[PDB]
């Protein structure tokens, strides 16, 4: 009933099922975290299940972690690649962009899953779930989770969508962390800076593709660290800059200001890394 | 050390010095109310004391209440104007930038100061704190509040001001309902509809006059009524599509859809109410 494909009950397929419709195609799943030391072994042992099945390749992408992120995914089996070793032609700039975009390069496979290392308790279906429509369906080069609290979805991103691309009105959760897409749209297209990616990527997507090549996919419920309004303010502001630039208008590169009574300056960039195609 | 007149601490002028400082200006305060019963009377109780000295004129603007509003805000000694009554020749249209448009026909002083009715416990040294800088500096022509948590604040209006006119960096409250302006200002600009009007009279006043007309007063500690993230989404909306019109950016106007997982559209206005100067 939405111009977008909306799966909202528990996807039908089996992991057997969608292993069968893979016909030749690979699938990398991809961690990024900074700090996640209290999260990140239950996010890995909720998906490492797959691995030589449905996944033939799952890496944290350590994101400059001072905790014991490195230690305990290690324990936990998996890969950790840092920002560094996935591309060390290059130097290393801040934010979650950089970190996925990155991980573009430490990946082989066809299509790539992103899921936030931060979560409370993820389902081990999530990524089962995610590739449903890239696997079955034809047409589909990215899907998106939406869930059931999501403020700078509620009062920036999905207001700031019916304001300048109100065809995007219908996806519930544009900023989520938890979604898949192929190489091929992923190496094409631009990476925004810090917490902008997912907002470029949707516009970008949509712009390039239409929403005939965009789902999504109930996931359940979401629960991950709670971060204070001071740094979602921040967040926010990035989500702005990237928003506005792909709709065509001139941002002031200005960083947001906050009181607290002390003055602080938060950073926020206009610079987006190329499509990975161009690092050949 | 703003660019921006601020009064950090409690000021300092005592109710006769900015009465003697009035020099046959006189002060209107307005409170618009849509269904504040439990509040009325109390912020009412915490102005009335000042009329016919330092304030000549107070009324409640009540915005279609069906609640016990108006005999209450009455049984506080109040004069309360519909919207109707305000300005009989106009058919009415919902929302705030509408009663406060409509309070400016009701209501003949040479500076007006707003405040809002769902206020917890508002201190009544709140007008004298905010017409201050009117009555005692010059120049200045409008004065915004601040306080001590303002959700669309800091993910809304204060991250898109640093994007799109970044000299408004420095107002630490812009959606503010208490504030004071002439006038003189008022009448000469247009009312944005709905929770748009703030910001709205914001921009306007600083693009007309620059920021050495706008002063804002430290008010302490503000408490009202707590609302759902839905309903903040709608305002949120609206703050957008007033915000993106005085900086020049075409708006869809296409209001906001919420899945609550049910389909709900909540209205969203791109008509501005003219200067009332031109109703003379
Ligand atoms: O510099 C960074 C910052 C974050 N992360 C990781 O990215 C994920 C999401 O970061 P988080 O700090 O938890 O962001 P949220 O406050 O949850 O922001 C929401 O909205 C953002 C803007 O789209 C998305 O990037 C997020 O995935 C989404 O969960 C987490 O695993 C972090 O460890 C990094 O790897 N590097
Ligand atoms: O149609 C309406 C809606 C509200 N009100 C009154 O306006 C005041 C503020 O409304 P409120 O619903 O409490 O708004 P907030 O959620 O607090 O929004 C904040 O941000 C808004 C956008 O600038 C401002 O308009 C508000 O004053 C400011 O408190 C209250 O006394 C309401 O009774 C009306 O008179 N008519
Ligand atoms: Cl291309
Ligand atoms: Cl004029
Ligand atoms: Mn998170
Ligand atoms: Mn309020």
């Amino acid at each position: 009933a939405l111009p977008l494909d909306t799966t909202w009950h528990r996807p039908g397929w089996t992991i057997g099922e969608l292993e069968a419709a893979k016909a030749g195609r690979t699938i990398s799943v991809v961690l990024p975290a900074l700090n996640e030391e209290a999260t990140i072994e239950s996010v890995i042992d909720s998906i490492s299940p797959l691995v030589d099945g449905l996944v033939d390749e799952l890496i944290v992408l350590d994101s400059g972690s001072t905790d014991d992120t490195e230690i305990r995914a290690i324990a936990s089996g998996a890969r950790v690649v840092s920002r560094e070793q996935a591309l060390p032609e290059v130097p290393v700039r801040p934010g979650k962009g950089e970190a996925l975009w990155r991980s573009l390069a430490a990946t082989s496979g066809d299509i790539v899953v992103f899921i936030d290392s931060d979560l409370i308790n993820p389902h081990p279906l999530f990524v089962p779930w995610l590739v449903g429509p890239l696997l079955t369906g034809e047409g589909i080069q990215l899907v998106k989770s939406f869930y059931r609290g999501g403020r700078v979805t509620e009062l920036v991103a999905r207001p700031l969508l019916a304001a300048l691309r109100p065809e995007l009105g219908c996806v519930l959760q544009p900023l989520s962390g938890e979604y898949a897409a192929s190489r091929e749209l992923l190496t094409s297209l631009p990476f925004a800076p810090g917490y902008g990616v997912e907002i470029g990527l949707l516009i970008d997507t949509f712009d390039r593709l239409g929403l005939d090549a965009i789902a999504q996919v109930n996931l359940g419920v979401r629960a991950h660290r709670n971060r204070p309004l001071d740094e979602l303010g921040a967040m926010s502001r990035q989500v702005i800059a990237t928003l506005l630039s792909r709709c065509g208008i001139p941002d002031s590169g200005v960083g947001l200001t906050q009181f607290l009574y002390t003055r602080h300056t938060w950073p926020v960039s206009l610079v987006d890394r190329p499509p990975m195609k161009v690092m050949r």
